[PDB]
């Protein structure tokens, strides 16, 4: 029996308040037999025996706990939900004098060091002492990435770490004179909703960022900080990382898994900014030798130092590889990504050895204009095409995720052309 | 040579408008032959010529380098003299042709890193890529404390980071209502005065804090956070710490030299309350062998964290000894201490091995006339017999005796 704990960006950092319970469903991936599954929003039956189908574990030895809606309701795990008597009677009753043998999180956030200590099984959750402290925000961190990378010499775009608009307008305009455009980053932003570009020339694709700001001179920089600062420091709570932006960049990740014993490569892929990341493949694809061994390495200096300071958990280091094929890291993310039971689980246990051989894994975001009228509806379609994962050719589409007010798929074939194919028939 | 650089606190957390210039005369105590020092304020002769007779530093060797004044005037090394065009000259004349072998820093801040690329000898900073990301300001959080001591096993007091005030509120509460009075701390405060003291109770002496409230209730605590909150976290720029509160503590340090081939124990000491703060013995007196293990080891496995991570430099450890007897760690400070040059220097190098055997340490806050006095009493400083006051500052005084008793003597002569 292990305790797997869906939950959602920190309460610390942000109010979850347009969660609605469907993105952590993923939890599901990880469930092994025994497992009690902590979740905001029950899943549907549909849903957890299709994942359970092909995961090989047995649905009935699950418990899926969903304590009681809390102050911002049901969409996410806030801290009121997890304290609540109901759902700790519930959570006791679900584990029927079972140790937990493990605690694991989505999020390694202190609200689970809560549930931990509440239950009597802080001795489950790696690092529980650190995420006390609050210590798991770091691997949210941008500001903690660029001194981390630094100090352990990983390659890293120019750029600085500003707290002040004097200081960042001498590292943008520095930058900018050298013929390089620059990208702005909230310490704490989540994706590319986080950041901005600035440029002294029009027209550059917007990858990576929410907008792109062209400006002439010193004096159009000292107008454009006077009005976004506010925003870029969330009403001067947190600083601004100024690096130079890398347009026409592929981006990559190398993900691992940092327990108490070590780290550990979990898998590397390609995110596709195609112009918009909506897709993803594993492993990653176009890399040469040199290449994906710098990825695979600078990540894991990256992972030895997070594990050194005490960060127990999943971490995904983000690199980017420029037109002249230089392979730089542009940040890190501490928590359970939308890519790690992608490779961990639907690549290594279900595929098998041959995932990373001869097959790769093609996730894609619902595309818009994609209608399924429920979660065994799309199953019906996808089984009677026979374009359905069949566990015995290795090929086919894997459904994802649980049934969004679609769904969400994962193509398993020989290589990309083929998944790409696969991708156009499913309709 | 080696550059040696007298900034102050990081210009990144505060204004430095206070300064005067006088603390980080400091540096000369560090200078070796042919090294050039940049200060904010030259230094007299007199303690120049003082400092570096006991030092066994050739003094015309040295060079002191200091900008013009800047912003904020001539206090303090502020990131618009460093990189001055006519400071940066002047430096490079300074070193005439000679490499940077290696830069010392008071502070390990972004600016020092500015310099050492401006002057093109990144690669005499250690930790140099580290600090332009502006990494050395970890040194100086106790938000960032908190976690690394906890996740490093090294023993702390009860508590938490707080973000917000519903947190807060609730740490606090939980700890008052176990008896215990609470102490929060700004996340990058500057000494005692940026933590204040909770309790129930009135009268807590207060050692580490420079106010105390008494919180009868819920809605009291209430009333004190959104009252306060403001300056407890700087204008909600900062996060604060909730700490268990031991009153009646005696506070140590264990400071350690932190480079790229690993991490060196410095020494160290007692700050005394006697009744108030003003103070230090070194080494640490009134320890069992055990405290003063898990004092050092504790210090040393911190270290080793941060060393991982990246930070090069000074790190000094502080931790409290409760009334019960327990070594609980409190706060880090990545930086050269007021303590630094006293066992490195003044005890190490002056004093010589017997420092920490046969010597102690004590120095105590209350020019030439100061030296002439102590000169033609004889309470001066003597290398011959490895006793008496050392004028640490223009004054201060280093008394240097066989062990505490003496040194209070010494002291009271004085007087
Ligand atoms: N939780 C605590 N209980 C007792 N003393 C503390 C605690 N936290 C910090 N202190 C002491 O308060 C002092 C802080 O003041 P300063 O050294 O001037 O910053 C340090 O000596 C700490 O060791």
């Amino acid at each position: 029996m292990r305790l797997l704990v869906g939950n959602d960006w920190s309460e610390e950092l942000a109010e979850p308040t347009g969660s609605t319970g469907w993105a952590v469903q993923r939890l599901v991936w990880f469930a092994r037999d025994g497992d009690v599954l902590v979740l905001p929003v029950a899943p549907q039956e549909e849903f957890l025996a299709y994942v359970t189908s092909l995961t090989g574990t047995r649905r009935s030895s699950l418990t899926v706990v969903v304590p009681p809606p809390g102050r911002l309701g049901a969409g996410a795990l806030t801290a009121d939900r997890l304290a609540d008597p109901r759902f700790l009677a519930a959570l006791r009753e679900a584990f029927a004098g079972r140790p937990v043998h493990e605690v694991f999180a989505l999020w390694p956030d202190a609200v689970v060091a809560d549930l931990a200590d509440a239950l009597g099984c802080p001795e489950a959750l790696e690092g529980h002492d650190f995420l006390t402290q609050s210590g798991g925000l770091i691997g949210s961190s941008k500001a903690a990435f660029r001194a981390l990378a630094a100090g352990a010499g990983v390659a890293l775009p120019a750029g600085a770490v500003c707290a002040d608009r004097r200081r960042a307008h001498r590292h943008v305009t520095r930058l900018l004179d050298e013929g390089s455009p620059v990208i702005l980053k909230q310490d704490y932003g989540s994706g590319s909703d986080g950041n901005e570009i600035l440029s002294r020339t029009p027209g550059l694709a917007l990858r990576g960022a929410r907008a792109l700001r062209v400006l002439a001179d010193s004096a159009a920089l000292d107008a454009y900080l006077d009005e976004r600062w506010d925003w870029l420091t969330e009403g001067g709570r947190h600083r601004v990382v100024v690096e130079r932006y890398h347009p026409g960049s592929r981006a990559y990740f190398a993900e691992f898994w940092i327990s108490d014993g070590g780290v550990r490569l979990g898998g590397h892929g390609e995110m596709r900014y195609r112009p918009l990341p909506d897709s993803q493949v594993m492993p990653a694809p176009d890399l040469d030798q040199a290449q994906l061994d710098d990825l695979v390495e600078g990540g894991r200096r990256l992972c030895v130092a997070l594990h050194a300071l005490g960060y127990r958990g999943v971490l995904s280091a983000d690199a980017v590889v420029t037109p002249a094929g230089e392979v730089l890291f542009t940040e890190h993310n501490g928590r359970a990504t939308g890519s790690t039971h992608i490779y961990e689980i639907v690549g290594k246990r279900v595929v098998g050895p041959g995932f990373g051989t001869d097959r790769i894994l093609l996730e894609r975001v619902w595309p818009e204009g994609w209608e399924a009228p429920s979660f065994a509806g799309a199953l019906t379609r996808l089984r009677d095409s026979g374009h359905l994962y069949d566990p015995e050719t290795r090929r086919g589409a894997v459904i994802l995720a649980a049934y969004n007010t679609g769904v969400m798929l994962c193509y398993v074939a020989e290589d990309l052309e083929a998944a790409l194919h696969r991708e156009e028939s499913v309709s």
